[PDB]
């Protein structure tokens, strides 16, 4: 079976390693790199800000998480090859030894200690080369970026619905009502939504003049709100506002450029987020290949030897 | 700003910690414990295998991922306080020291 | 077309690079001319007047 | 009546005169009219609001005016409040006298 594990095609390793690793770091870039960089209208600063973070992030975290994913990814398939039943036919009599052998073999499975150094150079070069001259590169990057953003949007929206509770559609359909906190959140949300309704470009940071005025536009309706409630409400609603804007930006990025006569119209649609996303997708894809090469050249043999 | 961070309410802390750790462990659970266990029609052996795998994962991986989540979440909030606030009033002249200290 | 809009998510047939080059040339020439004018009016013109 | 005449000077005529004698409000007059409307809405939730205003209310009114396209000095709000609140108190006192005589 472990030899059969050594027969797994690179196609599976590269796809599994790339998909698993990105999902692990998909939110770090969005929350800690992209979104704060999106707070400025200076695209140069936006790209400058992220590149500095990425290189520092790259040196310290990316190759360490990448190897861990590869180390686990190999063990995940190994366990499936090792002890997974052949459908309804399985010799469970051997499972004790199989897992016992695995534990000793994984303890002796010491991943190459210099794999990270190669990845750092690779990742620096993958990030350093930001030239996307190919439409297909653009097309792939934007659709996958949308999925990550749509995931965040639903994650925020689901948190919001709990924060605010069901709407009248479900309150009357399922005979439900709001908690007093949800009632506060709905009105706190409404005031923030009205503020964004006009100030669509409002920065994510709120002034205590805004927190106090949001508290006061609610007290005038009999609703007294602690500032902390507003800020917690603000963060989720802002992302929903921002994320919908980003997806609409993405929609025009693909559609607007897609129309041929619009390519000579220099509108403010610098889809620099697709540049960031694309490089990471390529960067991780190369990372997965380097891991796969190490996986199949050195690490699986060590697993077999152990 | 660091004191303000130190004053952050437990509610936000616990919510973000749970969300982050779930993001980290959801697919591990689904792919390595739930789905493989689902192959059996005996829910008792399903539950037995699930519990054994969960105990091993707890012994070896889960608390390390939990500590990673806590540490990185603290880093994230600390950076949010230390780094440029998501506004327009910020004066970047302090960014060098704020980032170096961070 | 344009530098950015010709590339992103479009089937452009253009691939224009000369515009960037000569635009940078224009900017370098303008900056050089302004630096020369400043040097002239600060030192060189009054040096010639003194001579 | 003195307060009402000063108020009309502060905010200008109503539409009944603007569209009858072809007059209009000055920018200060429109600003004061909007501030008066905001303060009236405030006093229609707390008719017993004291004469003193907190600066947080001044900030609340300024931001509402910004949402209505008006930016004001705090003293503009303070003077509009002074005049309109005194008018309101006087109307309240006159109704109080109407009950006193009963």
């Amino acid at each position: 079976e472990v030899i059969s594990l050594s027969q797994v095609t690179p196609k599976h390793w590269e796809e599994i390693l790339q998909q698993s690793l990105w999902e692990r770091v998909s939110t770090h870039v969005i929350e800690n790199i992209y979104l704060p960089a999106a707070q400025t209208m200076n695209s140069g600063t936006f790209n400058t800000t992220v590149d500095i973070k990425l290189k520092q992030w790259t040196d310290k975290q990316l190759p360490n998480k990448a190897v861990e994913v590869a180390w686990e990814t190999l063990q995940e398939e190994f366990s499936r090859f090792m002890t997974e039943p052949k459908g309804k036919e399985h010799d469970d009599i051997f499972d004790k030894l199989k897992e016992a052998v695995k534990e000793e073999s994984i303890k002796r499975h010491k991943w190459n200690d210099f794999a990270e150094d190669s990845l750092r150079v690779i990742q620096h070069n993958a990030l350093e080369d930001r030239s996307i001259s190919d439409k297909q590169q653009w097309d792939a990057a934007i659709y996958f970026m949308e999925e990550a953003l749509q995931a965040r949007l639903k994650d925020t929206e689901n948190a919001i619905e709990n924060m605010v509770g069901p709407d009248w559609k479900k309150r009357w359909l399922y005979w439900k009502n709001r908690t007093q906190e949800q009632c506060v959140h709905n009105e706190t949300k409404n005031e923030l939504e009205k503020m964004l309704k006009c100030n669509e470009e409002h920065p994510a940071y709120l002034a205590s003049d805004e927190i106090t005025t949001v508290r006061k536009n609610l007290e005038s309706r009999g609703v007294e709100v602690d500032p902390s409630l507003i800020k917690d409400t603000w963060h989720q609603v802002y992302r929903r506002h921002f994320l919908k804007t980003a997806l609409n930006h993405c929609n025009l990025c693909r559609r607007g450029f897609y129309y041929y006569q619009r390519h000579f119209v220099d509108s403010e649609l610098e889809c620099n987020d697709v540049v960031l996303f694309w490089r990471i997708q390529r960067m991780l894809a190369i990372t997965a290949n380097t891991l796969r090469q190490q996986l199949t050249n050195t690490e699986v043999r060590r697993l077999e030897k152990n």
